[PDB]
């Protein structure tokens, strides 16, 4: 297990998200689904010139998995995945630029999507987020952070996932509405209805 | 005809786009098509709760219309359109916030889309841009700017659009490659292949 410091602007943004009241927190699910959709676009595009890209799994989909016993909501996709370097260095498109100005726009949370840092909206509703991911060119890794200025990266020895990413949201006590079938259906309808991949909401 | 000064940050933005060389100009088309796709999502979503929102036209599509003789490329969509207030005040999502930090990021151009100001990428390839639009709640209007810090708004008397927006790009002398069927097809395939509405090129 390696433990890393967040980029300064990201630590700042995370503190803001966790320690400030925002109303319309449901948009976290729109941002995660948007990210999954983009990751799906990426592998799909690569597959068009190299079909072997899909040897790690042909299905291109998004799954929503509420677990009331564990108090987790999991968003799984079979998109391009992330390498260990992605997990340590962050993705090129997440950087101080998108972050810096958005906080100054805050000081509605929903415009986070616009600035390419939508993932961190997960911290509106989750006390801890685990990102398990597998890219064609790397092994399976687990990234995790409960904020506090650091994240961990470790090999994931667990369930081999083929290719893609799982975001496990360990929900805050007062945010369990996001485990209810009806609430999740409503949010998907309102914000992610026309996403171009199947979104399957698991039943408990 | 009413003439308005741009918001300071937008003037700044446009000048930076126009007066600096950027290689990857083809992303303007991606941006315009992304804006059309979003506009189509918005009317489609309204239509689910009030079918009469489509009295102004049921088809949800994007058309690309090159015109070598006029040296124009027109991008038409049947999305939600914009009102006079939209054309004067700008859209809520385009704001000094998205703008200012993008410029500091600049000083890849492709990152423009991330920050909600993708429309202004048109000035990479166009000396003038005309936006003709019709929203269900308002009359048809023409918005126009050759940059240089001002734009105009007038009631539009031309061909009725029903509902939606036409962006007419009056191309720079050295950017006529974007009127070529081959080039347009290549760009759509590279950057817009999985857009969830039909994109149709009207060949000359
Ligand atoms: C399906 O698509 C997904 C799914 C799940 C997460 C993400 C995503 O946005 N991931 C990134 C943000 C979060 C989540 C995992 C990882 C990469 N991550 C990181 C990684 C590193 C950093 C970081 O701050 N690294 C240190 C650093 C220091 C100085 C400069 C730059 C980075 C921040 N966030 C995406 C795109
Ligand atoms: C299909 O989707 C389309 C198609 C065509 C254009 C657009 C779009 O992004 N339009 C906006 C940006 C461009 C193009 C039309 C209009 C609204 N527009 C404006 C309008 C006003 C302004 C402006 O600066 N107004 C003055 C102002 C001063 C001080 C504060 C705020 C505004 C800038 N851009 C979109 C979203």
């Amino acid at each position: 297990v390696e433990t890393f410091a967040f980029q300064a602007e990201i630590a700042q943004l995370m503190s803001l998200i966790i320690n400030t009241f925002y109303s319309n927190k449901e948009i976290f699910l729109r941002e995660l689904i948007s990210n999954s959709s983009d990751a799906l676009d990426k592998i799909r595009y690569e597959s068009l010139t190299d079909p072997s890209k899909l040897d790690s799994g042909k299905e291109l989909h998004i799954n929503l998995i509420p677990n009331k016993q564990d108090r987790t909501l999991t968003i799984v996709d079979t998109g391009i995945g992330m390498t260990k370097a992605d997990l340590i260095n962050n993705l090129g498109t997440i950087a101080k630029s998108g972050t810096k100005a958005f906080m100054e726009a805050l000081q509605d949370i929903s415009m986070i999507g616009q600035f390419g840092v939508g993932f961190y909206s997960a911290y509106l509703v989750a006390e801890k987020v685990t990102v398990i991911t597998k890219h064609n060119d790397d092994e399976q890794y687990a990234w995790e952070s409960s904020a506090g200025g650091s994240f961990t990266v470790r090999t994931d020895t667990g369930e081999p996932m083929g290719r893609g990413t799982k975001v496990i949201l360990h929900l805050k006590e007062d945010q369990t509405e996001y485990l209810e079938e009806r609430r999740i259906k409503e949010i998907v309808k309102k914000h992610s209805q026309f996403i171009g991949y199947p979104i399957t909401l698991f039943v408990e």
